[PDB]
DNA sequence: GTCGG
DNA sequence: GCTGATGCGCC
DNA sequence: CCGACGGCGCATCAGC
């Protein structure tokens, strides 16, 4: 795209701040500045020009000015040549290894995947799985597979109980050619916010999907949400499919469609819809949609039976998952 | 790092 | 054995 | 000039 050099620089600076410096806000800033520049329909000639965009401040401008003039950034070259920084930045790619564990490993002389395999005793359950499917988790999922994966989930959910309502959200629901992982939202007439659940409602779906050898491993499981690994059935004639990340979140029926809206995305869209709601005098979150009183106090949660209901409440024209 | 009170 | 703090991850 | 910038489910560990 236009200004591929500047965006890469910023995204590289962002990763450094998150993984090495452990400054989450600086990371979010550099990410913000990188995204707005990526959409920009020109080629930035000066830092003063880039500063006119929202999220680009004084310091990023003086960075853009340096990059365009010199070709490479003085700071990043210092980070690139640093053994500790680059090593810490690598390990954080492994699922279960955040900045904290990463630094702890590199300080103890563990820098590469070879070292992680050699020292599996020092890894937790999550990190072991993160290492096992390291390459597989960095592969994107083509829509062709996601469709085949969906059919298995929805049918196997139907196999346990007909009353279950399974909805695959994320990029896939917006109709993207490729998706990062599978994000499934589950609910049942039995489960609501007021009247609590008898457990083994999510479990039965997870236990069923394991029975048909779809779910391979488990990263985390509890009452509400589950996180683990799944694999499509080997065609036998062809080579086996790569392992994929799956998430199954069990949500109360009354606040399902409020959940479906939030987990459908995108971030920019939710941020714009939530911003408009405040202008119209309503407050929406992951869970519920509520009215803001005269004094600016949230009332009782309003009834919702679809996504349309939320769009109606804030007198907004219904947008299809394609245009999110 | 950038924004807004 | 319990309860709170903290790392990690989602968009 | 200075505080906000994501609140939460689950796994793990510290402290009692
Ligand atoms: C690149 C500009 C940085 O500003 P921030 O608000 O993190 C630094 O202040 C410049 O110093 P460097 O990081 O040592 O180059
Ligand atoms: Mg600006």
């Amino acid at each position: 795209t236009l200004n591929g050099g500047i965006t890469d620089m910023l995204t590289e600076l962002a990763n450094f701040e998150k993984n090495v410096s452990q400054a989450i806000h600086k990371y979010n800033a550099y990410r913000k500045a990188a995204s707005v520049i990526a959409k920009y329909p020109h080629k930035i000639k000066s830092g003063a020009e880039a500063k006119k965009l929202p999220g680009v401040g004084t310091k990023i401008a003086e960075k853009i000015d340096e990059f365009l003039a010199t070709g490479k950034l003085r700071k990043l070259e210092k980070i690139r040549q640093d053994d500790t920084s680059s090593s810490i930045n690598f390990l954080t790619r492994v699922s279960g290894i955040g900045p904290s564990a990463a630094r702890k490993f590199v300080d103890e002389g563990i820098k590469t995947l070879e070292d992680l395999r050699k020292n599996e005793d020092k890894l937790n359950h999550h990190q072991r799985i993160g290492l096992k499917y390291f390459g597989d988790f960095e592969k994107r999922i083509p829509r062709e597979e996601m469709l085949q994966m969906q059919d298995i989930v929805l049918n196997e959910v139907k196999k346990v109980d007909s009353e279950y309502i399974a909805t695959v959200c994320g990029s896939f629901r917006r109709g993207a050619e490729s998706s990062g992982d599978m994000d499934v939202l589950l609910t049942h007439p039995s489960f609501t916010s007021e009247s609590t659940k008898q457990p083994k409602l999510l479990h039965q779906v997870v236990e069923q999907l394991q029975k048909v050898h779809f779910i391979t491993d488990t990263l985390s499981k509890g009452e509400t949400k589950f996180m683990g690994v799944c694999q499509l059935p080997s065609k036998n004639d062809e080579k086996e499919y790569p392992h994929r990340r799956i998430d199954i979140r069990l949500i109360p029926k009354d606040q399902y469609y409020c959940g479906v809206l939030y987990f459908t995305g995108s971030d920019i869209f939710n941020k714009n819809m939530r911003a408009h709601a405040l202008e119209k005098g309503f407050t929406i979150n992951e869970y519920t949609i509520r009215p803001l009183g005269v004094t600016g106090v949230a009332g009782e949660p309003l009834p919702v039976d679809s996504e349309k209901d939320i769009f109606d409440y804030i007198q907004w024209k219904y947008r299809e998952p394609k245009d999110r």
